[PDB]
């Protein structure tokens, strides 16, 4: 007459995990708080072992103790009622997942709320999308360690595993680090996007390739370096059609939502005092996607440069293709020093080459381009930055001419490069010893009295310019 | 008997406050937690009308109702600490004015707090620095109209004074809407700063231009549209000579500093869905100006590539200042859009042309193009980003090959641009009628169902990708 495990949240997500759950084996409650997506699961999986509840009470109720209650409900104010509607019903001792895309400054006050309660509570990020969710996700969870051991087996039974045969799953650290690490790789998430948008971009309007040519260009990329789930899906979406027989890429409409994890991100950086250039204009790409109306308003009044020859069309194809692979390490090396930073700071001693091997299978930014991070930091944990490990550094050796390239051609013929264009600024400001930054110091003391330190000797100091 | 004004925290910019109203006439009464930081203001100033008090209640007695009280202190605790010190004598009406360096959302809550008790409040941004303070400052107030009408005749006389006569401030609006202007200034401040260093690392590792021609040219530039104090004081560094005499901006350490106002404009855009890529770029190279430690670290294994010629020296030398100036056109288009997201947010109804009037003087970014800003709005009070008015998008079909030309030199060269590039990206991608942001909504459809609108049918689709 009791389940195993309970799920609270039939969105997407949450249907396919619960879903994900009962296909090892358990028995498993569901609920959601609009009772008529609870009745369309069942519909839709008859021979599931899913039981429906209509009510908070039931639904608890129906749960072997400790329970384990996982919640996939929307993040904020949504996710904070559904655990406050849970609370009365509960005994100490039960287990409470937060599985949802929880900012982890929540995560870190009901960790503490919860915990003092007396429940075992576990703020986990959850990635896969509807496909993963269903067959197997990269599970991040943080909290107390204890907690997570309650929970690591039913976590590794459903996780996603590696070629290795590693679980997509381990301990990220304490209170918000696994919402943190969930955070940071939907970041990783839209810079990945942005870049492959360039491509694209780049592509079709410098060499004027059918849908057909890009599905091909990407196939071939996804037969070697750049190998990640992403590009796979990218190539599929090239020759889907409609029943019309439209490309579908073609009439969907280009504004492009968000639900907040990337602009938590590039908060963060901001707050960490992080130059997360790539991952922020990625944000700041889809905000600007997002005003429609004012760019078909402007595409009517203001000028832009005419065409220009890109040349050989294979010499061109490889030199987009080498630039989104530099703009990929820079995006990547740019959200581990954030990691690093954020762990630092909220004292989490993250493991970073943990991390990316979470993130080899399960996860959206799924691709072998992860092991080659975590054999960087398996070589040397305490890397400050992904650049400078060998395999990443003699990449940038290789490839950054044709960046330089793409972006020079880009700006020349005004397709817009955000991403690969903050790739080159960012990898020319972290190796340059002396940046520019003298004369700032210098105007900020002249007007506004700040001080500036010396190349030749110990102080602060301020200047009279004036005089 | 009694003043009309007093003035609490003496530190160098409440004094210099103080000492600018009494120099208008004003007697004015002043206090400070620290007895000693008044005394020494008393000892300093011998025939000015400066009247000390060295208890908070003796200082509210001695002004005249309702009161008028200018709390310059610490931002944060320090001023709550001072508001809740001052609260058991005030009587209903009076008015607290909060001229520090405050987070806006602060004075919301300040503003409402006291509101309720019966006190006005009013946040208020003052900008030109210890000089200006005393002599004629940019003054921004947000809160209670009646209130700031009561004490605007003191604050009309202390501002500084366009060159059509009119006085650098005005009402901004309700409750925290002038410390979010002054936040935008210091954000547009990091932006002119940034892109005047961009220019300069061009001259400088392009051009290989001594600091004498740096000076010569930027006094070239400043008499043209380009004419601004930030350009004028930067041509006054470039031939600031040490003890030794060396020039000064050689032997300053280059990690750029900041006290968070930038770090608040892109955490604000971050909220409102703005693209303010420029001022943001502008905050993360102050950021990896910081990590110079990294950054030594990895000019010594990260290569770049081989310098290419400039050409002619005017010729590059026109082309930067182009681009500088059609750089700052983009910064102030993309600041002035998140004053009207921010003004559509938080209900204030902002006047964009009485904003750009007040900046025309006494502020940092003070110059003869917040003219051109102010002129687009007489003409066209609603229009939605400045790019769109005649004069620039003048500028921009005019410069924007120079912008062009800039950003792919520097690019090839190795030195990095991360202003330049943010310009061009946004200008390309405010024209564009359509971005690949089609392929970013296909892709979120794909692994996450996440729906998608389309460009040729009314409605929400969602496709099966996989089947
Ligand atoms: N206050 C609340 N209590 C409980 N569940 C809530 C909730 N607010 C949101 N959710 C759940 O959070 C899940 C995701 O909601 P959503 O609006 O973010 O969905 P989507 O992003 O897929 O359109 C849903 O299961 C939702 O429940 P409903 O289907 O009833 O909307
Ligand atoms: O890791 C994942 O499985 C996805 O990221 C998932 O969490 C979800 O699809 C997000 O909503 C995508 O982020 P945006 O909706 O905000 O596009
Ligand atoms: O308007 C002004 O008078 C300045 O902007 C002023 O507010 C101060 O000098 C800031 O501290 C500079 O900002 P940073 O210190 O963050 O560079």
């Amino acid at each position: 007459s009791k389940q195993q495990i309970g799920v609270v949240g039939m969105a997407v997500m949450g249907r396919n995990l619960a879903l994900n759950i009962e296909s090892r084996g358990y028995t498993v409650s569901i609920f959601n708080r609009s009772r008529e997506k609870t009745e369309e699961v069942i519909a839709e999986n008859p021979g599931k072992k899913l039981v429906p509840y209509y009510t908070v009470k039931e639904f608890v109720e129906s749960l072997e103790t400790p329970r384990r209650i996982l919640l996939m409900v929307k993040a904020g104010a949504g996710t904070d009622a559904a655990i406050d509607s849970l609370k009365p019903y509960l005994d100490k001792g039960d287990i409470i997942i937060d599985g949802g895309n929880t900012f982890f400054q929540d995560t870190i006050r009901r960790n503490r709320e919860l915990s003092a309660e007396g429940f075992n509570f576990i703020g986990t990020g959850v990635s896969g999308g509807e496909e993963g969710a269903l067959k197997g996700p990269s599970i991040m969870p943080g909290g107390q360690k204890e907690a997570y051991e309650l929970v690591a087996p039913i976590l590794t039974k459903i996780a996603a595993v590696a070629e290795d045969g590693e679980p997509c799953v381990t301990y990220i650290g304490a209170d918000g680090a696994g919402h943190y690490v969930k955070m940071v790789h939907n970041g990783i998430e839209y810079g990945d996007m942005q870049l492959i948008a360039e491509a694209y971009s780049l592509l079709k309007g410098g060499l004027n390739l059918t849908n057909e040519e890009l599905a091909q260009t990407f196939t071939e990329w996804n037969n070697g370096e750049l190998s990640s789930y992403l590009i796979d899906i990218t190539k599929d979406i090239f020759t889907k059609k409609d029943e019309d027989g439209n490309y579908l890429v073609d009439v969907i409409l280009d504004e492009a939502a968000n639900k907040g994890t990337g602009k938590w991100t590039s908060q963060s950086a901001l707050d960490l005092g992080e130059p997360l250039s790539l991952i922020t204009e990625s944000v700041f790409a889809r905000y600007i996607s997002s005003l429609k109306d004012q760019r078909v308003a402007a595409s009517k009044v203001l000028s832009g440069p005419q065409a220009q020859p890109a040349g050989d069309k294979a010499e061109f194809i490889e030199k987009v293709r080498r630039a989104l692979y530099l703009g990929k390490i820079v995006s990547y090396a740019q959200g581990f020093s954030q990691l690093r930073a954020a762990s630092e700071e909220y004292n989490w001693d993250l493991n970073y080459g943990e991390i990316a091997k979470i993130f080899r299978a399960g996860c959206i930014i799924r691709a072998q381009f992860l092991q080659k991070i975590t054999d960087a930091y398996a070589e040397n944990p305490q890397i400050a930055n992904l650049l400078l490990a060998p395999y990443f550094k003699q990449i940038a050796d290789d490839y950054q001419q044709a960046l330089r390239d793409v972006v020079a051609y880009a700006v020349q013929i005004g397709i817009p490069v955000p991403t690969f264009s903050a790739a080159v600024a960012y990898y020319d400001s972290y190796r340059a010893a002396v940046l520019p930054a003298n004369l700032i110091q210098a105007q900020r003391d002249y007007f506004g009295a700040h001080t500036y330190k010396r190349i030749d000797k110990e102080g602060v100091f301020h200047t009279e310019w004036l005089d």
